[PDB]
């Protein structure tokens, strides 16, 4: 099953990638990139977490707005457009080796209303 999560989005409103993870074994690290999810962390790195909170965000539109230490990933970038269609990766660090969550989004932010 290859396969990715879609998302919509509407330009001029937020749209959210929903990523989360059980914290079940205890809390972890994760990393947002742009593009497809692939062997080692993310490719074009968003975002970066220590586990409790955001220490890396390659721009201010970029945030994950949920409870981090809950285990609320879910990457929300702020006021989208047509550019920001593509793929998304989140990656969630989780014991063992070679062995993350990988999911692989694939987003697209039409404009809400195309003129009369």
């Amino acid at each position: 099953m290859d396969s990715y999560v879609e998302v919509k989005g509407v330009v001029g409103h937020p749209v959210t990638l929903p990523c989360t993870y059980s914290t079940y074994r205890g809390i972890t690290t994760t990393c947002w990139g742009r593009g497809q999810c692939p062997s080692s962390a993310c490719q074009n790195t968003l975002i970066w977490t220590n586990g409790h909170r955001v220490t890396y965000q390659k721009s201010s539109r970029y945030n994950l707005k949920g409870h981090i230490s809950e285990g609320d990933v879910s990457l929300t970038i702020e006021n989208s457009v047509e550019s920001d269609s593509g793929l998304y990766c989140c990656r969630v660090e989780i014991p063992g080796w070679f062995n993350d969550q990988k999911v692989t989004f694939s987003l697209q932010v039409k404009p809400e209303l195309v003129p009369r």
